[PDB]
């Protein structure tokens, strides 16, 4: 289903990715992405896909587009225009100055402060979930550890119950991955029906739950509504449920098949934090955009007022003209240059959360299972989407080679 070629694009600036369903998914999901990168492709191209749009392949025009907030605008920042449309989270909807009072907020909830009132039990939960999959010699690593993992420390920081997970991690899903079974908008709705009466609740009654904290915050010197705070609060959950999931597939996926490189870090452990870089650049997932404010021509391209432009933050790293050999894991790199967590006025914020549970995830699997790999016959499987993911990992581990701690 390709759109009629709008009469500004120029033919030769054609072509046709799918972000949705990419062609070599079987080759992995970033490989995938990066034919973009080939040389026959010109640096910003149109697709005719997912009711036609731009897509810049290069780290530099990326980083330029993500800057230029003038130009791009955040209004509507999903690909097809219907989910950009629909969508209205805080502060990723708002474009500066008006995105920084929320920022600022959003900011007292997920920040370096409460990451660091959370590492007990980042680190509690993650040592028990690996000691307690360790004596099996085999896991579903994404229902077993990379959902579990991230999504519990997530429920705590909000305050939601454990018995809520399967409901929104279905929603979140639907939004960055849709499957057709619903909608941006009806799925977004669903959402608000579930945080409604909960900001409600927490208006009245405050605790000191991330959820209770932004219902009850000031935004350039008047009180948030409750409309900003289900707002917000969306936001968080898609931010905290959905990416770090995936990310932890990928890299597990990764190492999995790379015993030189898991013994590295068993050997060497001051790396972990070059070796995190390093995976957050090759396994990147994430891929947005922005939408034309005014007609405007950039690197010889004429846009559109209108237009949108995808901007795949995914792409950076795996452009050669920013790393050398970027589809190889090297964890000592003179420079990870990446823009896998952003780049401009909305860079993430969940950084510092993202960042801890994946150190925390290496070391302690690292530390008592150092041997594991891809069960035989399993084809492991990628989705493309605005986060990509892995739909299975089946992994398995002799026992006796594990240390108990
Ligand atoms: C590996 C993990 C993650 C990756 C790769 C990632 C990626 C990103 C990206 C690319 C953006 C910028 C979007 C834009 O410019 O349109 C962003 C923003 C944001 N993410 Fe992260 N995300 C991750 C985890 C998290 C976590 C754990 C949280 C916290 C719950 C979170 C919350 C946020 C928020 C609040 C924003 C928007 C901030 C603003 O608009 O100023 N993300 N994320
Ligand atoms: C692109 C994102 C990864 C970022 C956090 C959640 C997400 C899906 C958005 O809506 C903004």
């Amino acid at each position: 289903n390709l759109a009629p070629l709008p009469p500004h694009v120029p033919e030769h600036l054609v072509f046709d990715f799918d972000m949705y369903n990419p062609s070599n998914l079987s080759a992995g999901v970033q490989e995938a992405w990066a034919v973009l990168q080939e040389s026959n492709v010109p640096d910003l191209v149109w697709t005719r896909c997912n009711g036609g749009h731009w897509i810049a392949t290069r780290g530099q025009l990326i980083r330029e587009a993500y800057e230029d907030y003038r130009h791009f605008s955040s209004e509507c920042p999903f690909i097809p225009r219907e989910a950009g449309e629909a969508y209205d989270f805080i502060p990723t909807s708002m474009d500066p100055p008006e995105q920084r009072q929320f920022r600022a907020l959003a900011n007292q909830v997920v920040g370096m402060p409460v990451v660091d009132k959370l590492e007990n039990r980042i680190q509690e939960l993650a040592c028990s979930l690996i000691e307690s999959l360790r004596p099996q010699g085999q896991c579903n690593f994404t229902e077993d550890y990379a959902e579990p993992f991230p999504i519990r420390i997530f429920m705590l920081l909000a305050g939601l119950p454990e018995e809520d997970i399967p409901h929104l991690k279905y929603l979140t899903d639907q939004m960055t991955r849709p499957d057709g079974s619903m909608t941006f908008a009806e799925a977004k709705e669903a959402l608000y029906d579930y945080l409604i009466p909960i900001i409600e609740q927490r208006r009245q009654k405050p605790g000191t739950d991330a959820i209770s904290i932004v219902a009850n915050g000031q935004v350039n010197g008047r009180p948030i509504t409750s409309d900003e705070a289900k707002r917000m609060c969306g936001l968080l959950l898609v931010g905290g449920l959905d990416a770090v999931v995936n990310f932890l597939s990928f890299s597990m996926e990764f190492l999995a098949k790379s015993p030189e490189h898991r013994q590295e870090l068993i050997e060497r452990p001051e790396r972990i934090p070059a070796a995190c870089e390093e995976l957050l650049r090759r396994f990147s997932l994430v891929a947005d955009g922005r939408i034309l404010t005014s007609d405007y021509e950039f690197h010889g391209v004429q846009l559109k007022k209108g237009d949108q432009i995808l901007l795949p933050q995914m792409l950076s790293g795996l452009d050669e003209r920013e790393n050398a050999c970027p589809m190889h894991v090297d964890f000592s790199r003179q420079k990870v240059s990446h823009t896998t967590f952003g780049h401009g006025s909305h860079l993430c914020l969940g950084q510092h959360l993202a960042r801890r549970e994946i150190i925390v995830t290496l070391k302690e699997w690292l530390t008592r299972i150092p041997d594991f790999s891809i069960a035989p016959g399993a084809q492991i499987q990628h989705k493309s989407g605005i986060v990509s993911g892995v739909q299975a990992l089946p992994l398995v581990w002799d026992p006796a080679t594990t240390k108990a701690v």
